[PDB]
């Protein structure tokens, strides 16, 4: 089998991207975010707080003939952005793009943070990490991948982000059409959980390549770039005015500057990141202060390739018994 979906971004500024799934019988659809850095599969529902729903759509297990209680499952997350969510757990059919898994655990959430309740957009999240992050208790769940892996023509899905624009991810199969030139496949450590994966360097705008391993992860559900801060501060550099500032939380640029390109390293190849992908427009409505796109890690503990480098390229997520990650230029 297969499936194919359409990822949409939420916003102007590419803030996430929201892929319609359908739930239960008869269908309930909901636009989640796909999340590649995470591994439960969550929604709003009938059994969330009212005063922290505001305008998502909701999942009513109640109102599906093959939802079941998963009795005594609850599951609890922290985002690393300082967000998150808990509630209790159905098993039900979950279909994403023509693709059906049964039997799928459903976190139907009882609580979430306010900046859930404060995005109308995003209607739930769908991990796409290693089942081993799953926070399902006393029984932990397996993702949608892994449940469909089997049943799937190849044990991969691949990610196609847009910039401002829709994109795509299918799941199954390699759209060879999609991107240009070859997919080069870089090793991937599973040892927490993620799809973590050593870059080769970078470059600058039309700088020369610097040759130096930086261990991170492909997250889909992270927007920016997070990267060690002597590179992101090389990068900035390179952009008169820019600073980092403590008080917005990293560094801005002016409004009126055109941003380089920033490329990375896959194996021997390299994705190439338009200057216009790192801006992230006003810090404030009107302001001429802009925020960047990439930022430091430091406070982090980890490297994170979100989405400003995810969109630069056709990813793939191989599954194999070993798994892999693919990059090609698009």
């Amino acid at each position: 089998s297969t499936g194919s979906a359409t990822t949409t971004p939420i916003d102007s500024l590419d803030d996430a991207y929201i892929t319609p799934v359908q739930i239960g019988t008869p269908a309930q659809t909901l636009n989640l975010d796909f999340d590649t850095g995470s591994s439960d599969l969550w929604v709003f529902s009938s059994e969330t707080t009212a005063s922290e729903v505001d305008g998502q759509t909701i999942y009513t297990p109640s109102k599906s003939t093959t939802a079941k209680l998963l009795s005594g499952a609850t599951w609890s997350i922290s985002y690393g952005d300082g967000s998150s969510s808990s509630g209790d757990v159905y098993t039900d059919t979950v279909s994403v793009g023509g693709l059906t898994v049964t039997g799928q655990a459903v976190e139907s959430a009882k609580k979430v943070s306010s900046s859930f309740t404060e995005d109308s957009t995003i209607d739930g999240l769908l991990g796409l990490a290693f089942s081993t992050l799953n926070t399902v208790s006393p029984t932990q769940q397996k993702t949608f991948f892994d449940n469909a892996k089997a049943s799937l023509d190849s044990p991969v899905f691949t990610a196609d982000l847009g910039y401002h624009a829709p994109g795509t991810y299918n799941f199954g199969f390699i759209d060879t059409t999609a991107y240009t030139g070859s997919i080069t496949y870089t090793a991937v450590s599973t040892k927490q959980g993620f799809w973590e994966w050593t870059s080769t360097g970078y470059a600058v705008g039309s700088g020369t390549f610097k040759s130096t391993s930086i261990d991170g992860i492909a997250d889909t559900g992270t927007t920016l770039l997070y990267l060690p801060a002597t590179v992101v501060s090389a990068y900035w550099a390179q952009v008169s005015g820019a600073k980092s500032s403590s008080s917005v939380g990293g560094y801005v640029f002016p409004c009126s500057a055109t941003l380089p390109s920033f490329t990375f390293g896959v194996g021997s190849a390299r994705i190439v990141i338009p200057g216009d992908y790192i801006d992230f427009g006003p810090i404030s409505t009107g302001s001429s202060s802009c925020f960047g796109g990439i930022q430091s890690s430091a406070g982090i503990g980890i490297n994170i390739f979100g989405d400003v480098a995810l969109k630069a390229a056709f990813v793939v997520f191989n599954g194999a018994t070993t798994p892999t990650l693919g990059f090609a230029s698009k």
